[PDB]
């Protein structure tokens, strides 16, 4: 309760605005939020085009991310331009003090590249809004006519922060100067700042602010008879009037000639003295310092990745993943109906489902806040629950106590039911990108419970002041177990939650198997998909089908159990340690009596025939190995040995670039949009990788099996992502196992990032 405190207070601010290039805002729902923009400008008509805000993935644009950051320090950006001939830095940095999370600066350099025109004219933009009914925001005026000559100072107070000043500094550079007729009203050329209020929702719309301001200022050169006959230079027409004042939107306008860089200084009133750019200074070669060590130490790379290129990688790689967490805050939208269809218990469900859907009894609700990691800047800048699990293991060797803030985030979310919708899509911001089609989440759509993998690690490291708080909820005992006792029911309500909706039916067919409690089919299932499983178009039983069971589901629900045993343990409850004890044993059994195929030689899902016969369907895949991916197989089980065998099996799943996530022997492979039906994927393959190793680092029949499979799987994994960073620059949602190349989407920092823990080994 003291240590939370003080947590609170270490991560209260940061750029915690993944979605667009570079913003920072603290977490609290409605406070003060600023925003970078900026863009070459060589005509009247191409600022619009060139502008950048938000962030994208296109020929345009080279690549970009953090090369280090650390969510209690901060950490430096790079931005690879290519349509606005620029190279951008943006380097954040936060500096305890007072009683309201302390301050933060950040340096913005922009250095032109070799092909842009050296006297480049370039628009930059801070952009600076603040949401709440009895708040102030203020901007100095300057001494000057038309601008400021120096710095811009803004004032501002608020409940959440207390007083505080934010500073853009005059910065370095060729500012151009015009010599027309209309540098009589408009000045020459200065910064520029507008204060402007609007109704607060629709503060975060940034671009669409800014260029209402911009086209009002041509339209008064219009009125004023600025015109072709003799028209000012661009950038003097896109120059807004300086009118500062107050209000709750504040724009910083300067234009470069040439490279350019300034600071912004944000100095909380309550800690000491305010802000300096030689304090920027010094705070970021300290925080490079701090990132650089901790490192070493956590991420210490193994034979053969200890050279010096895989430690860049590996730095890239785990501070993208890191630098893309998130604070969103906002409005959900539900479907809140419960339907009947929406229990899918006839045969031909989906069109009912269907049918329910086309009520729209969809609502708003909320707000919720979240804060997250999230699996890609320009595609999907939000919280995914099963993405998630995979983020924080790398994430929680980092920072423990980081990764059960995300945890307890995530928990606080947790409808009375026991469900968190998978996607959490949260405020009209984090709307703005998602197609309307794609909004409306479902309380019967259930997601892999990957956030208990990184709990069972958090309880491991339990039984055996920026340094101090990362790890304060493993150095002191009370804490952890506190932590986990304040969680352990909503787990539960989680299990329980699992146990009544995604229910698989034994009792109502010719089914037998050792006990009649344990089955489990997804909902929300459609004919060509499965989209709660995670592996959108992993084939499945065809036609879907109220009797099918999912032997993935399955083993999910045997991962929680296993959990819920440890943590129970921990924390005396008995009664529950016994049920789970029952529940193990009979999924252990169950697995066996209603998906093991010995025809096959693996698991497989299961359906109910045109005859009402139950009916294996085997896709050998990912789906096949589920029991032992999920850690649930004895070490000396002969089913183990014959996932082993499935497993290297080159002619099956095993290629030079890793696992597929189908075989080349199925019916299904590289069929229709082919997304998990052959491609590899690093989260998947990251859960055998681990496995392996696991039953390699024991006494048993395929100690040595796995060791070789452990050791050429690990290689051929970050060997491929290694390969393509350093090809493109980017991690990729999945490989070609054919060509090892990466494809469908880009910045996918996001689980692939896993391979920074797949390179440090050590299990
Ligand atoms: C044409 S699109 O670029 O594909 C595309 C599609 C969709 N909607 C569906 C979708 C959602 C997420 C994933 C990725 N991935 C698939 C994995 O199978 C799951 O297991 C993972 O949990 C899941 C999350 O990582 C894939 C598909 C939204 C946007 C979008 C959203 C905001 C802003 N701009 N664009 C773009």
């Amino acid at each position: 309760s003291e240590i939370g405190r003080l947590n609170n207070q270490s991560l209260l601010w940061g750029p915690y605005r993944p979605n667009i290039y570079f913003g920072t805002r603290p977490r609290i729902g409605k406070s003060l939020m600023t925003g970078l923009m900026w863009g070459k400008i060589e005509s009247y008509t191409d600022f619009q085009h060139t502008v950048r805000y938000t962030c994208e993935q296109n020929e345009g644009m080279k690549g970009y991310g953090w090369d280090e950051y650390d969510p209690r320090r901060g950490g430096i950006q790079s931005i690879h331009d290519i349509q606005n001939g620029l190279d951008i830095t943006t380097s954040f940095v936060k500096i305890p003090g007072g009683a309201h999370g302390g301050s933060w600066a950040a340096r913005i350099k922009g250095t032109l590249n070799d092909d842009a025109p050296k006297d480049q004219k370039t628009i930059v933009v801070f952009y600076v809004s603040q949401e709440g009914e009895n708040s102030e925001l203020e901007a100095v005026p300057s001494e000057n006519e038309f601008g400021y000559e120096g710095d811009v100072i803004l004032k501002g107070r608020s409940e959440a922060l207390g007083n505080y000043k934010l500073v853009v500094t005059k910065g370095k550079g060729v500012i151009p100067q015009s010599d027309h007729d209309l540098s009589r009203l408009r000045g020459p050329g200065q910064t520029v700042v507008q204060s402007l209020t609007y109704p607060d929702e629709v503060l975060w719309q940034a671009k669409p602010i800014l260029f209402q301001q911009l086209k009002a200022g041509i339209d008064w050169l219009v009125e004023n008879k600025y015109d072709v006959a003799d028209p000012p230079p661009p950038w003097q027409v896109y120059l807004l009037a300086n009118k500062p004042g107050s209000g709750n939107v504040h724009i910083v306008q300067k234009v470069f000639e040439g490279d350019f860089e300034f600071d912004i200084l944000f100095s909380s009133e309550s800690a000491g003295k305010e802000v300096t750019s030689k304090d920027l200074e010094r705070e970021v070669k300290q925080a490079t310092e701090v990132f650089g060590e901790r490192f070493a130490r956590v991420f210490d790379l193994k034979a053969p990745f200890q050279g010096d290129n895989y430690k860049k990688f590996g730095k890239s790689m785990f501070s993208n993943l890191i630098g893309g967490i998130g604070y969103f805050y906002g409005h959900s939208l539900v479907d809140r109906s419960y339907a009947p269809e929406y229990d899918e218990e006839n045969e031909g469900f989906w069109e009912d489902a269907a049918e329910a859907r086309a009520r729209h009894q969809e609502a708003l609700e909320g707000p919720y806040e979240l804060f997250t990691s999230i699996p890609s800047r320009p595609f999907f800048p939000r919280g995914f629950l099963w993405d998630e699990g995979f983020h924080l293991l790398p994430i929680a060797d980092w920072d423990i106590d980081l990764a059960l803030e995300i945890i307890k985030s995530w928990y606080n979310l947790m409808d009375e039911d026991g469900w968190i919708a998978r996607e959490q899509i949260l405020g009209a911001e984090a709307r703005s990108k998602v197609p309307k089609e794609f909004q409306t989440q479902y309380p019967h759509y259930a997601n892999p419970p990957t956030l208990f993998l990184v709990l069972d690690n958090f309880v491991e490291r339990l039984r055996k002041l920026d340094e101090t708080l990362s790890t304060a909820s493993v150095d002191n005992p009370e804490v952890g177990l506190e932590y986990l006792r304040r969680l352990y029911p909503l787990l539960r309500r989680q299990f329980d939650w699992f146990r009544k909706t995604q229910a698989g039916d034994i009792k109502s067919y010719d089914r037998e198997a050792y006990s009649t409690k344990e089955a489990y089919r997804w909902r929300g299932r459609t004919v060509s998909h499965c989209l709660t499983s995670g592996l959108d178009d992993y084939p499945r039983p065809q036609p879907p089908h109220p009797g099918e069971l999912h032997v993935d589901l399955m083993s999910w629900v045997g991962v929680m159990v296993k959990s819920l045993i440890s943590i129970g343990s921990l924390l005396g409850a008995t009664e529950d340690v016994e049920f789970y004890t029952k529940v193990l044993d009979a999924i252990e059994h169950n697995l066996d009596d209603l998906h093991w195929s010995e025809k096959e030689g693996c698991y497989c899902d299961a359906t109910i025939d045109e005859f009402e016969e139950h009916k294996l369907v085997c896709h050998k895949g990912y789906i096949s190995l589920f029991p032992f991916l999920t850690g649930l197989l004895k070490p000396d089980s002969p089913k183990l040995g014959k996932l082993l065998a499935l497993i290297g099996d080159e002619s099956e799943l095993w290629s030079p670039y890793g696992l597929r996530s189908l075989s080349k022997k199925d019916e299904f492979y590289g069929t229709a949009e082919n997304y998990w039906r052959s491609p590899v994927w690093i989260n998947i393959n990251y859960l055998a990788i681990v496995q392996l190793y696991n039953i390699a680092t024991q006494d048993g029949p395929y100690k040595e099996t796995a060791r070789d499979l452990y050791t050429r799987l690990r290689k051929n994994i970050v060997e491929t992502v290694y390969r393509n960073w350093e090809e493109t620059g980017f991690a990729w949602e999945q490989y070609n196992p054919e060509t090892g190349k990466g494809q469908r989407t880009q910045h996918f920092t996001g689980w692939t990032s896993l391979v920074v823990k797949i390179m440090s080994g050590h299990h």
